[PDB]
C-alpha cells in the first residue's frame, strides 16, 4: 500500500513474481569502465575533436564525412573494440539477471558492446544505435562478423570488402539511417514485462521516452540512476521506486537486498580475469 521500496522490488525478485525483467540502460553504466558520456565536458568524445581529427562532433556517425575520411570513425572503433574496456559491476548484474533465467530484454542505447562483453547472449540484447560484432560493405552490402576486419582495425587499415573492394563499417547506426530491425522487438516486449529497469539513463529522448509507458500499469518501474528526471519524474505512478545516486552503489544495494553479493564477487571475479 502506498510507495514501494527497494527492499519489495528485491522481494519480488527473490519470489520470482517477477521473471520477465526488461532492462533499459545508457551512457551512465558504463562511465565507471572508463568511458565518459561523449558529451561531458573535458573528458567526452564530442570535446576531443583533436584527438580524433575531427572537423565537428557529429561528423564521426555521418555517412558523407565518413566516405570522405573514415580514419576518424576507425580511430573509435580501434579504442571500443572488445577487449580494451571492462564491463563493471553495473553491467555483470544484468549477466547474473540473464544466468538466473529472468532476463527478457536488455535494450541498450550504447556502443561500448560491453553487454555482450559480460556474456549475455545477442538474442537477449537489442542494441538500439548499433554495435561493432559485426560490419557490413558499404557498397554491396556483405556482413562480416567483427573479427573479421579487427586485424585491420588494431593495424590502422581501413578494411576492404573482398567482392568490390568497397570499406566496410561497423554496424554502427549512423545520422539519418534507420533504426536496428530487433528494435521491434519492443512490440511483444513491453507488454510481456513484469518489472522494467532503467539504468543510467533518463530516458529523456524518443522513441525511448515512449517506451516508458509502454509497460502495463501495475509493473513496476524501478530507476537507477543519479537524479530522478526524464518520463518516469514526468509522469510517476504507484508502483515506481527511484534509487537515486552512483548507479554502481544503486546496484550494489540491490544485490545486497536479492543476496546475490557473494554469488556477484564470484561472477566479477572470472570474468575480469579475461
Ligand atoms: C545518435 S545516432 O544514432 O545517430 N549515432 C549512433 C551513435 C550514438 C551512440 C549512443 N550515443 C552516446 N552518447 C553519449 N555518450 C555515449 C556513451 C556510449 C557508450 N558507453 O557506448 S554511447 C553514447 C550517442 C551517439
Ligand atoms: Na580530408
Ligand atoms: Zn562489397
Amino acid at each position: 500500500k502506498g510507495k514501494l521500496s527497494l527492499q519489495d522490488v528485491a522481494e519480488l525478485i527473490r519470489a520470482r513474481a517477477c521473471q520477465r525483467v526488461v532492462v533499459m540502460v545508457g551512457a551512465g553504466i558504463s562511465t565507471p569502465s572508463g568511458i565518459p558520456d561523449f558529451r561531458s565536458p573535458g573528458s567526452g568524445l564530442y570535446s576531443n575533436l583533436q584527438q580524433y581529427d575531427l572537423p565537428y562532433p557529429e561528423a564521426i556517425f555521418e555517412l558523407p564525412f565518413f566516405f570522405h575520411n573514415p580514419k576518424p570513425f576507425f580511430t573509435l572503433a580501434k579504442e571500443l573494440y572488445p577487449g580494451n574496456y571492462k564491463p563493471n559491476v553495473t553491467h555483470y548484474f544484468l549477466r547474473l539477471l540473464h544466468d538466473k533465467g529472468l532476463l527478457l530484454r536488455l535494450y541498450t542505447q550504447n556502443i561500448d558492446g560491453l553487454e555482450r562483453v559480460s556474456g549475455i547472449p545477442a538474442s537477449k540484447l537489442v542494441e538500439a544505435h548499433g554495435t561493432f560484432a559485426s560490419a557490413t560493405c558499404t557498397v554491396c552490402q556483405r556482413p562480416f562478423p567483427g573479427e573479421d576486419i579487427r586485424a585491420d582495425v588494431m593495424a590502422d587499415r581501413v578494411p576492404r570488402c573482398p567482392v568490390c573492394t568497397g570499406v566496410v563499417k561497423p554496424d554502427i547506426v549512423f545520422f539519418g539511417e534507420p533504426l536496428p530491425q530487433r528494435f521491434l522487438l519492443h512490440v511483444v516486449d513491453f507488454p510481456m514485462a513484469d518489472l522494467l529497469l532503467i539504468l543510467g539513463t533518463s530516458l529523456e529522448v524518443e522513441p525511448f521516452a515512449s517506451l516508458t509507458e509502454a509497460v502495463r500499469s501495475s509493473v513496476p518501474r524501478l530507476l537507477i540512476n543519479r537524479d530522478l528526471v526524464g518520463p518516469l519524474a514526468w509522469h510517476p505512478r504507484s508502483r515506481d521506486v527511484a534509487q537515486l545516486g552512483d548507479v554502481v552503489h544503486g546496484v550494489e544495494s540491490l544485490v545486497e537486498l536479492l543476496g546475490w553479493t557473494e554469488e556477484m564477487r564470484d561472477l566479477v571475479q572470472r570474468e575480469t580475469g579475461k
